[PDB]
């Protein structure tokens, strides 16, 4: 809408205060125009029609239970489109600041999210397996990135390639999470995730065996729900990059850890410039050693330590 850039203040699905930006004209939008082409929060009144109406209240202040997941929605997804646009250069999803669309209260006891082609959708949960999704920075980041996904590398979301899909976005969800520097972990979903018991999450990339996903390419699963695998088979891919960030020793192969920046920089350039849309386990491998050695040089330790760690999940 045409107005006035302004500031308010609310609380986000965690009880936590934070200012957001808003636009005035008659009501207070969730519409922040100091990003790109904006960032748009919208609500879906609990219906299934997207994306519902431009989140508008009456007085710039957004601390009521409803409010909540739009809160957040709103919020981080400036703090995502910060991270492409300050550590990557990137602007917004498509590289052309285009404008970034949110739904919240999809349906009725929604438990997940997702980008549907056009546009980032949160459910509210059912209160039991997950509260507002949108109250988890890597799940919005999870989001986001799969939009970047989808307009460079175009990963089918199918086997092999979804499974790459799906490790970007936890990827680049974690690298973001660590970015706001709020709580940050190699974990998936923690904040929104189980409310009613501590200390678990969706997926983890450090040991993606502890919530049933393989952490080695002779652990792949191979038949045909989930499309493939795409959200299991992930955790091979979300292994190795905790290895080349971190380090490790994993089924006897020593991985020596380059840390988060340059496992975000390989990666990055991997998917926006080697990547296709059919692109399997053992050509993301090539794709990110030419990427370490573009960025680093051929015998650096950072091609070295992206070798390892692809040894180490059993991906040639
Ligand atoms: C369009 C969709 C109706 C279909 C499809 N997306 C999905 O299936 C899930 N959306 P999502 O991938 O963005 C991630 C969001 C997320 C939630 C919590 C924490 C972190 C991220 N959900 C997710 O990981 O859930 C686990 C799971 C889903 C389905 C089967 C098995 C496990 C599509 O993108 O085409
Ligand atoms: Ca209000
Ligand atoms: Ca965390
Ligand atoms: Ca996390
Ligand atoms: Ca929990
Ligand atoms: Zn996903």
């Amino acid at each position: 809408i045409t107005g006035t850039s302004t500031v308010g203040v609310g609380r986000g699905v965690l009880g936590d205060q934070k200012n957001i930006n808003t636009t005035y004209s008659t009501y207070y939008y969730l519409q922040d125009n100091t990003r790109g082409n904006g960032i748009f929060t919208y609500d879906a009144k609990y219906r299934t029609t997207l994306p519902g109406s431009l989140w508008a209240d009456a007085d710039n202040q957004f601390f009521a239970s409803y409010d909540a997941p739009a809160v957040d929605a709103h919020y981080y997804a400036g703090v995502t489109y910060d991270y492409y646009k300050n550590v990557h250069n990137r602007l917004s999803y498509d590289g052309n600041n285009a404008a970034i669309r949110s739904s919240v209260h999809y349906s009725q006891g929604y438990n997940n999210a997702f980008w549907n082609g056009s546009q980032m959708v949160y459910g509210d949960g059912d209160g039991q397996t997950f509260i507002p999704l949108s109250g988890g920075i890597d799940v919005v980041a999870h989001e986001l990135t799969h939009a970047v996904t989808d307009y460079t590398a175009g990963l089918i979301y199918q086997n092999e390639s979804g499974a790459i899909n799906e490790a970007i976005s936890d990827i680049f969800g974690t690298l973001v999470e660590f970015y706001a520097n709020k709580n940050p972990d190699w974990e998936i979903g923690e904040d929104v995730y189980t409310p009613g018991i501590s200390g678990d999450s969706l997926r983890s990339m450090s040991d993606p065996a502890k919530y049933g996903d393989p952490d080695h390419y002779s652990k792949r699963y191979t038949g045909t729900q989930d499309n493939g695998g795409v959200h299991i088979n992930s955790g091979i891919i979300n292994k190795a990059a905790y290895l080349i960030s971190q380090g490790g020793t994993h089924y006897g192969v020593s991985v020596v850890g380059i840390g988060r920046d340059k496992l975000g920089k390989i990666f990055y350039r991997a998917l926006t410039q080697y990547l296709t849309p059919t692109s399997n386990f053992s050509q993301l491998r090539a794709a990110a050693v030419q990427s370490a050695t573009d960025l680093y040089g051929s015998t650096s330790q950072e091609v070295a330590s992206v070798k390892q760690a692809f040894d180490a999940v059993g991906v040639k």
